[PDB]
């Protein structure tokens, strides 16, 4: 009777504050796949979207006359429950995928608005030459006034056009993004651009500024390592990166495989960090696979630093077999 | 052979915006206890509720059954921060648990941090500490009130207090606590109550061990070669991984001898790709050390190390 053939459908609850509203030391999510046509069935966890190890999570499934349920819980830390992450009850079923997803309930009240100002990437001033610099503005609240973003330069020089992102958050915030092209020469030699922003419901305008960074120069080392073979790895290793010594501690990492400079999601890098005597360094770790050195057993650790020369890169290369 | 009854109150979630659903669900569980009579009543600020607003239903398997039963609120009473008791009536004896709405995590901007021992502490000194840190404090009056105790009610030591503001204008309060360590390694839950003048209401951080799966660290150990110009120095690299839960303290050791802990630095847990963390550790050390004697160890201390907490591995120069 294909008739009586009844989908799954998916909600999460969760531990409940105490009776003073405190959070409890630990936070169970239940997630409940209420009855459904028996069939084969798969739940998955999403911590920010990373499949959470399969050991962190329970499951059960039951059998109540012709309808069966599921359910699965995941257990957390206060600590990671107020750090906001997501999570998402992830089901498979029959081959279609439903899911939920929930974090922590939002404050009563909302944050004030913040404003951010980078410089520009090593990277894109050296490797690409298309420098630009990002002015960020986030916790807007939508459906108000647009807001004003304008950009200057201390010497009353001219700005080049800028391109502008408005984005719908989650949390019902709006986040503005405004990309400044700036020149080449003219950032080396030491301009200061601001970014200036206004909206009527803002108590005072907001200004960033940004500029190189001043002071002593030093050439990044470079050193890069393989984990031994041993039973635990046998179709995956990890490598690893050491960069240190370089002064102003701007730098861009990246590794390299057979001709491809590889995502950015695929490896794990530290942030700059003062060495005992002069200047930072920073660690990065790849975790590659069997098919990847079968094609090609070379994989290359790369910084990008004003101070490298003669073109602003160091590298270095591992191998995984002999 | 007897199993009590139990109280458990499970709620609906927010969605991934942390926004809330139209109605809530409050789900009131007895589970897996010696079948005997059994009531399930819903109090709202301590005066009974209407017997149609819940519903509550017991089923049995082998020896132990297990009961439940749901509530249906507005969004608004639930805002309204009125106090929901599931109260337990089993062979005429009461149980109670009780919740309201989740209080606000930044009041006025605040900040609120409370720390696990560290595993050096616990299992290698035996005299573990928690602490608590409070962050984005007003540098008004009237001092910030810190108070600890045990979910257990079992007594708790005297701690440290210390203030200090900060070139931003704010004031951070720090204090530090004192644990048993049976006591901790048994499961305790230490408690950690803020009150400021300012705040209208008392900001609680809660921790406990973890209840996860454990395993034990990967340790291995390189040294770098030398770089052109720098004859008599060289880098020590340590990578630590795949180990879980993510507390672990890192040590280094020379002729037998642990270093300060001011010679070296050890980066936070990060999660590898799959399951547990990592973490990397950096020495820097010098010629007169090395050929006084050319081995020297990273040591990581971490609770699911057998048999003494510990793993190891060394490196040379040559
Ligand atoms: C509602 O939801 C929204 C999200 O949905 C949420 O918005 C977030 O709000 C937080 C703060 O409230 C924002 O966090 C800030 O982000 C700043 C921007 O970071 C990005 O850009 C950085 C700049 O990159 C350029 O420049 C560098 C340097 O030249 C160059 O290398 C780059 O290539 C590029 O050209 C970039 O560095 C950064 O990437 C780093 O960080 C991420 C995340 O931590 C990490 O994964 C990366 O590996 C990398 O290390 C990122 O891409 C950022 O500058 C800013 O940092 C300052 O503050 C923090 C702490 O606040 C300090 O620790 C730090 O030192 C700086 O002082 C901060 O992190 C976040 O961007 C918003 N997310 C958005 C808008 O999507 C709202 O908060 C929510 N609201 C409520 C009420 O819940
Ligand atoms: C104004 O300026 C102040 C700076 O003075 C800013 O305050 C900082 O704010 C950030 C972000 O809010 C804070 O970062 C947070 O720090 C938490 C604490 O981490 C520290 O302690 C950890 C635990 O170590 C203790 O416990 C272990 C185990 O018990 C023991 O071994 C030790 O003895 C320690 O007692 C460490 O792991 C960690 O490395 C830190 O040392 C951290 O847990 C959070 O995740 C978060 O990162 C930062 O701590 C604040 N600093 C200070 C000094 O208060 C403030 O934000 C500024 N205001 C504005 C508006 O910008």
């Amino acid at each position: 009777a294909s008739r009586d053939f009844t989908p799954p459908t998916v909600k999460i609850l969760q531990s409940s504050c105490d009776g003073g509203g405190h959070f409890p030391p630990t936070i169970q999510l239940l997630c409940l796949v209420s009855g459904y046509t028996p069939g084969t069935i798969q739940i998955t966890w999403l911590e920010d979207g990373q499949v959470m190890d399969v050991d962190l999570s329970t499951a059960s499934t039951t059998q109540e006359g012709e309808l069966a349920s599921t359910q699965s819980e995941l257990t957390l830390s206060q600590k990671h429950w107020l750090s906001d992450r997501t999570y998402t009850c992830q089901v498979t079923y029959q081959g279609h995928t439903f899911e939920d997803s929930t974090k922590k309930c939002a404050d009563s009240n909302p944050r004030g608005v913040s404003a951010y100002l980078s410089r520009p990437s090593p990277f894109d001033l050296f490797i690409r030459k298309s420098p630009t610099i990002t002015c960020l503005v986030v916790d807007l609240a939508p459906s108000k006034g647009t807001v004003q973003l304008t950009w200057s330069r201390a010497s009353g020089k001219p700005v080049n056009h800028s391109t502008r992102k408005e984005e719908k958050q989650r949390n019902g915030t709006l986040t503005v993004t405004s990309t400044l092209p700036v020149g080449t020469r003219d950032w080396i030699e030491g301009e200061t651009y601001q970014c200036r922003v206004t909206h009527p419901h803002l108590p005072r305008a907001l200004m960033r500024s940004t500029t190189k960074t001043s002071g002593p120069r030093a050439a990044p080392e470079v050193y890069a390592f393989a984990t031994p073979e041993w039973p635990g790895s046998r179709d995956k290793r990890t490598l690893a990166c050491l960069i240190q010594n370089f002064m102003p501690e701007d730098i861009s990492v990246q590794w390299l495989h057979n001709e491809v400079q590889l995502p950015d999601a695929r490896h794990s890098t530290t942030q700059p960090r003062k060495t005992k005597g002069s200047g930072f360094f920073v660690f990065s770790r790849l975790e590659v696979t069997r098919a990847e050195w079968e094609q090609k057993d070379e994989f290359i650790c790369r910084a990008v630093h004003e101070a490298a020369s003669p073109s602003q890169t160091v590298q270095r290369a591992v191998s995984v077999n002999p």
